[PDB]
């Protein structure tokens, strides 16, 4: 069982946002 | 260390939304 | 050290509604 | 005991919209 970090630098600019964009964190410190 | 972390960095640019993006991070701390 | 580290350094600059990107990022440390 | 580290840099400017990029990469420290 360890320590856990998510840390995401997501600058996403669509000019016309008819967007298709899937984003998941699965992030476990072992419950 | 006994730890897990996710240092993703992304500058994304697109004009028109019809483009396809998918992201599935997973990180799991067990040492 | 002990367990598991990732990085990404992303510059995606495609204007046209068309690009296909799929990312699937996993960092194990397990029992 | 066991520890792994992955990295990349990703640089895509496509003129005429075209690119497919599936990018699935593990890392597998301990087991």
């Amino acid at each position: 069982m360890g320590a856990t970090a998510v840390s995401e630098w997501t600058e996403y600019k669509t000019a016309d946002g008819k967007t298709f964009y899937y984003n998941n964190r699965t992030l476990e410190s072992t419950w």
